[PDB]
């Protein structure tokens, strides 16, 4: 039961639960991406760290959604988390491309939920999504696009050398 | 080309470019206002500093817009910047009135863009505009209105004395 | 009016106003160069920062000229600012070449004004120009020439790799 | 005798001695202006301090000239110092006007000496004059013009009140 729920539709409640699943799926995907780059036959630690950081960011996003669900008086419902789409992630550009596709899918899910919020006249939801999610997605996708452009520029010259240089000079910290 | 653009209409992209032009025009206008008050035959340094600060604020606004344009995958297009509407700006109340007219025009441009964002279901744009621009405009216009009221109150008593006192006791820092 | 003007010709006054326009035009050009390198499909942040810094330097130069105009009792007159000569700036060497052409044009304008100062026996003007402008131009043009030589050396080997390495190892800070 | 003199004309040597006399005369004038404003029937201490500071600046200028005379191997020759042109200096605008006339006369003397330096191909002299004298004069005359404009603006409203306010709010430190 709840004694606090106000202006919070069942449609939004369900969409928030689905979004939590998407964010946790994304986190899982990034966990797989990170460890792939830590394989001794891949060995690009800056790339491992980049994706591991994203895994943490996506988990944090799911937790923020869940906190908000409870703040509004909605009820968390969890579903199975599907395994990531690949077991091996190819080259650095392959991985960065996959990451952009993933982020665009999350961004579209956020946009869809914001639209539902608007249709349901739920300004708390719509603002929650922008502050913690929509601006972060735009910034993140720009960073990934910039990364992809740099790695593409590098591997068009020399693939092995380019991947090493990108990891050493852009990613490693 | 872009590999990041998502939910960013050509209409909004063009409107953002036009807004950059308006902000740069405003910056240019404030540069002219500031130096007019630094003329040896005007010599009101607090007024010079007030308008110079605004010139910097408007330039910063244009830069923020341009950064956002690139974040969204839009493409900056610059146009000629028209010279300010006057070469000489009259009395302090004349100048403050001109400044209010200018800010109201920027504010209306922001409102128009927010409306376009709403019509295009672009919540990232609409929120970007409020956070960095719409609240700043409201605060700035209130300050200018307060200034205009004070200078009008002063120059209704004694024009020369009133302009000096306003610059010394309200503006100078 | 002015009560301070002394040994300040109308010819120099007009030339200073034209120089302000040239410096503001240059600033605008550098703003465009900087944001071009921040495009997600270009993504060379060290180059973005290099040109943005120059945009600020040129704006500062215009402001110094304007302050001097008022110090001498001349009157600032502003004209339209033409848009930069290109919308897209090509490769890093293309951009650095454009920048050198631009600086050489400013340098020539400064030399022309110094010559006018000499012809008008205006030592305050001639010294003002050397201290704040002429030595800065020489230093800046040497830096740009050095940059161009380095990027040319790099892209003659491998274009993509060379542009990345230059941005990472010379420009980025 | 001298064992160091090189490229230092007798014409420049004599002109430097005359300039020392002019600077000392100016210092004396400012001493008189300062004490006039300290009269119990005038009693404008910010004005006293303003002119006393100028008296010190002009004395310092004479000393710099004398040091340079000896550096070049010229020989200091002192003449009688004429008393200031007035015993009483009238109102604050009267005094500021007198001060501007005085500074313009020094500035013209500096310009005349720079021209002589140029005619004698004496670059050390010409540069000495710009660095320590010509830029200082331009700055000082702009400040005085700004002051005169402010006091005129004030006394056009109310003479007694305006003079008090200027001394309290612009000059006093
Ligand atoms: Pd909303
Ligand atoms: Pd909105
Ligand atoms: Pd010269
Ligand atoms: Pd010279």
């Amino acid at each position: 039961s709840s004694q606090i729920r106000q202006n919070y539709s069942t449609e939004v409640e369900a969409a928030v639960n689905r979004l939590v699943n998407l964010y946790l799926r994304a986190s899982y995907t990034y966990l797989s991406l990170g460890f792939y780059f830590d394989r001794d036959d891949v060995a690009l630690e800056g790339v491992c760290a980049f994706f591991r950081e994203l895994a943490e960011e996506k988990r944090e996003g799911a937790e923020r959604l869940l906190k908000m669900q409870n703040q509004r008086g909605g009820r968390a419902l969890f579903q199975d988390l599907q395994k990531p789409s690949q077991d091996e992630w190819g080259t650095t550009p392959d991985a960065m491309k996959a990451a952009i596709v993933l982020e665009k899918s999350l961004n579209q899910a956020l946009l869809d939920l914001h639209a539902l919020g608007s249709a349901q006249a739920d300004p708390h939801l719509c603002d929650f999504l922008e502050s913690h999610f929509l601006d972060e997605e735009v910034k993140l996708i720009k960073k990934m696009g910039d990364h992809l452009t740099n790695i593409q520029r590098l591997v068009g010259s020399q693939a092995g050398l380019g991947e090493y240089l990108f990891e050493r000079l852009t990613l490693k910290h």
